[PDB]
Order: C-alpha cells, then structure tokens, then sequence
C-alpha cells in the first residue's frame, strides 16, 4: 500500500505497558512495534502523546518477565532492531542511549545470567554493536552451558567477532580441540561458521592445527554442515595454492593436503 501513516506512539504504548505482565499478553506491545521496523522501518521516532527513554525503559523493562519463554526474550529483538533503526536513520539521542543499553544489560545479566545471555543475542544478532564492553563475561560461560546455550553462547561471539583475546591464547585448547569434535548438526554448523571468518587472522601454525579437525567433517550426513567443511576447504585452497616459493612450508602443504581433500568432496553424496 501507499505512503507510510506513521502511527501515534499513544496505540503503540499500552500494548506493552498497560499491566506489567503476569502473562502473555503485553508481547503484543512487542510484536506491533516490531512491525513498524518489519516494512523497512516507516518514522517511529516519538514525539505525540508520549516522551523518548521513559518509552524505552519501560519497552527494555519487559525482558524482566521471565515466568513464560515467549514473553521476556522478545523485548530485546525488538529492542536490538532500535539500535539498527537509531544507528541508520541516526537518531541523535544514540550516546546516553548506547549507555542506558549498556546499564540495562549490567544490571541483569549479572543477575539472570540465560535470560540475559540470550538479550546479549538478541542484541548482537539483530543489530552487532553492544557486547564488546562485555566479550570477557560472555567466553566466561561458553563452557559452562552445553547445547543451545553452546550455541547462542558462540552465535554472540560470532556475530560480535572483533578478534577478541588474541583469540588462540583463549581458544587453543578450551573450545576448538573437541567442542570442534561435538555431535549436534546446528553446533557444529555455527561452529563452522566461526572458523569461515576467522580466516584473514590465522597463523599457518594454528591453521595446519585447526585444518587437521576440520578435515574431521568429510564424514558428516549434513550438507548443510559439510558445505561448510567445502567453503572452508576452498578459502584455504585459493589463498594457499602456491607461489613462487614459501617460507612457511604449511602455506603450500595444508594446500598438499587441501588439494587431496577438495578431491575427496569431487566423488560426493
């Protein structure tokens, strides 16, 4: 349909802040805010009837109803997409803002520690920018929950990856010799997805270590997984294919490797 009819923020209010909920319900606050970001994001902006941060710490205020799973991780998708709405259409408030988020995510992640870990995903995944202040907490919890938590654990530290701790000095031993070697398909699958970025700042050193467990997947019934195992396979193929001649004799012999194992994918399932 035509033009935008940006609503009035007093519609928008009530349907998450009428009752601090006890129930479902005030998530349909959350789903209709959630629509005005959906169609490319029309004016929210507040201005009619109600006043900025008040709106805000009330709409970050519903990620504290933690009795039902639906209900209190839904405020920080919502809110994560503020942030990717602020930061584009710029929003000058964006500063004392960045620090409230900050102040919401301190207050409670040390208090609800899941709950809080999943907002730091919600965060994080639907807009990049806030756990770099946190990523020393976050790596903190990695081995302590198995399963989804593994994974949403790694998914903030994927999609906040700024190459934190220098990262083998971290991680040499303490995920990627056997987490690496861990069953469940969507595990490994970001797990994977980890390795496929952390390409440019690889040593050949760690790179023959962490090639060798990779290698690993050429028995895997995903394809889902294993096309992974082949975009690695293929970066570590095309940027180590040989010159002229090496110093770091890995640098064309995970590629005598490599330009094996590319052949092992050639007879595939």
């Amino acid at each position: 349909w035509k033009d935008c009819l940006s609503i009035p923020y007093r519609l928008i209010f009530e349907k998450f802040s009428g009752k601090d909920p006890n129930s479902k319900d005030n998530s349909v606050g959350i789903q209709l805010l959630g629509i005005v970001m959906a169609n490319d994001l029309p004016p929210y902006d507040p201005q009619c009837g109600i006043q900025s941060s008040e709106y805000f710490q009330a709409l970050v205020n519903n990620m504290s109803f933690v009795r039902y799973k639906e209900v209190y991780a839904a405020a920080a998708e919502v809110l994560g997409l503020i942030l990717r709405y602020v930061m584009e259409r710029k929003n000058i408030l964006e500063e004392s803002l960045c620090e409230l988020v900050a102040k919401q995510l301190k207050q409670h992640q040390n208090t609800m520690e899941d709950k809080f870990i999943v907002c730091l995903n919600k965060v994080t995944k639907s807009f990049p920018p806030l756990a770099d202040r946190f990523m020393n907490a976050v790596f903190f919890l990695l081995p302590k929950f198995h399963g989804v938590l593994k994974t949403l654990c790694l998914e903030v530290v994927l999609c906040r990856v700024e190459g934190m701790t220098e990262l083998y000095f971290q991680l040499k031993s303490k995920d990627f010799v056997q987490v690496m070697r861990h069953r469940d398909d969507e595990r490994q699958k970001v797990c994977l997805d980890i390795i496929y970025k952390m390409m440019p700042k690889l040593k050949p050193v760690e790179l023959r270590e962490l090639l060798n467990p990779v290698v690993e997947f050429v028995s895997h019934p995903s394809t889902t997984c294993r096309e992974q195992m082949y975009n690695i396979l293929m970066w570590i193929h095309d940027n180590y294919r040989d010159p002229e001649s090496e110093t770091d004799n890995d640098s064309q012999e995970i590629f005598k490797l490599a330009k094996d194992v590319l052949i092992q994918g050639l007879i595939d399932e």
